[PDB]
DNA sequence: GGGCCCGCAGGG
DNA sequence: CCCTGCGGGCCC
């Protein structure tokens, strides 16, 4: 429903599980990485190194599109395994860049800060391949904009769609100086579900 | 009513 | 250690 930051949550929450940022608002679905609607555009999105040709470069990243796999047998993952499609999600997406959507060669947004704004969770798995993953669980890293995206041939040999975001946002990222004193100022520490840590606390 | 899904953990 | 496939929410 809601574009833009979700009121009164700052930029460095965290919170251990995904089932914790839909919850929050920030992120509604609990295992897909965009949250979007088709013929609307994009809420939100999650960098949790689940798609090969993410490529996250902080203060922007070039995102993948979802789907082009095959989910049979009740799978959420699997390898690419043919084309993706500019549908779905990953048309809602391109909704969000500021220029008229085309699905046979992607489009770029000259004004790009006028796009709709995506709200960007980071992800502890993101870190196989990215210096802007945090520690642990899921982190809230503020506004960015779809820049352009563009149709090319994945690692897998596949094609992919693939979307240049770029932070557009008042709040530091938390992984800068400033970011890491805000954080700190505000006490943000690992949000983890009732009842979750006393269950752990039942090593024996 | 069927599709989709950037998680997660039980059980091998 | 590695593997399998479940709920449920949201979309359409």
């Amino acid at each position: 429903n809601h574009y833009g930051p979700i009121p009164g949550i700052p930029v460095g929450t965290m919170w251990r599980f995904r089932v914790q940022v839909s919850e929050s608002g920030v992120h509604r679905p609990h295992v897909a990485g965009i949250h979007g609607r088709s013929n609307d555009g994009a809420y939100s999105l999650v960098l949790a190194g689940g798609y090969e040709d993410d490529v996250d470069h902080g203060n922007f990243f070039t995102y993948t599109g979802s789907g082009g796999r095959d989910l049979s047998g009740n799978k959420r993952t699997a390898e690419q395994s043919c084309d993706q499609k500019l549908t779905n999600t990953n048309r809602a997406l391109a909704l969000n860049c500021f220029a008229p959507i085309n699905d046979q060669e992607g489009a770029e947004a000259k004004d790009w800060r006028s796009g709709k704004p995506v709200r960007v969770v980071r992800n502890v798995k993101g870190g196989k391949n990215s210096k802007y993953a945090p520690a642990e669980g899921n982190r809230y890293d503020g506004i960015y904009k779809v820049v352009k995206y563009w149709p090319e041939k994945g690692k897998s040999g596949f094609l992919v769609w693939r979307y240049l975001l770029r932070r557009d946002d008042d709040e530091p990222g938390p992984w800068t100086k400033e970011g890491k004193d805000r954080i700190k100022k505000l006490g943000l520490t690992m949000q983890y579900p009732e009842g979750y840590l006393e269950a752990l606390a039942n090593a024996h």
